[PDB]
């Protein structure tokens, strides 16, 4: 009862699920680490072909989604079609929009439309709930755009380049030890450039993430006089049952408390 929905990783599962409510059956492909270097198993693609809707974030992330041509009434929906992804500096694009409350809220809205478009009978519950999500997202944005405006230290160093949009929306500066993907690891040379960055901007916290070994994270910490903490890009299903925004909110707090 209700259409089968399938999502790529955590931010998609959370959004479509909170928007659908109890209506459909939402499932997720990759709930762990590696969405960047992930490739679906034959089983994964099968669940996609037996599902009424399969929502994934982008072609710049789930590259494997582009190569799916069904005989099944399954809809492939690239939820971040509207958004305008920034180019990667240093051409490819930074897919990390979901860590930005606004862009996240407006992508959740886009899913509500696709949900409503396939099931007009309940198009209200979809749009009704998407109003809430988007709403809670503005409230969180206002709350933190305010808290960060009171903070002097504006720079933070994360495991990889995953917080460019979040840093952007709150007037912060972020530097990743690794690139857009956790696989794009730094050479000894770049390790030096990062340590010099931490010293120059006087960063006192290097934010490791669960999805990757903090060995290097800790090394830089020891050498630049900083402590290691955890800042999650929400790419892996968080422990506990919080809302997408409450999880995001949680991290907005550690960042905030740290820069303070
Ligand atoms: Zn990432």
């Amino acid at each position: 009862q209700g259409m089968s929905v399938v999502t790529s990783f955590y931010p998609m599962y959370a959004m479509t699920k909170e928007v659908s409510g109890d209506l459909n059956d939402v499932r997720m492909i990759q709930s762990g680490a590696g969405i960047h270097s992930f490739e679906p198993s034959v089983n994964d693609v099968a669940a996609i072909y037996d599902a009424d809707l399969f929502v994934y974030h982008s072609h710049t992330l789930e590259a494997w989604a582009r190569d799916l041509d069904p005989k099944s009434k399954v809809n492939v929906f690239e939820a971040s079609k509207p958004l305008t992804l920034d180019r990667v500096k240093g051409t490819l694009y930074d897919p990390h929009t979901w860590t930005d409350p606004v862009l996240a809220g407006e992508e959740a809205v886009n899913i509500a439309k696709e949900l409503g478009h396939l099931d007009p009978k309940h198009k209200d519950s979809y749009t009704k709930k998407a109003k809430a999500f988007k709403k809670e997202a503005e409230q969180l944005t206002e709350e933190y755009t305010q808290k960060f405006k009171k903070v002097r230290s504006k720079t933070f160093v994360t495991q990889h380049t995953a917080f460019s949009y979040l840093a952007k929306r709150f007037g912060l500066k972020q530097l990743g030890i690794s690139g857009i993907s956790p696989e794009q690891e730094p050479s000894p040379r770049q390790l030096k450039e990062i340590q010099d960055f931490v010293k120059e901007y006087n960063v006192k916290t290097i934010f490791a993430e669960d999805n990757v070994n903090p060995k290097i994270a800790h090394a830089i910490a020891k050498s630049t006089g900083a402590k290691v903490k955890t800042l999650s890009p929400l790419e892996a299903a968080p422990s506990g049952n919080k809302t997408y925004l409450e999880n995001l909110r949680a991290n907005l707090e550690v960042l905030y408390q740290q820069l303070k």
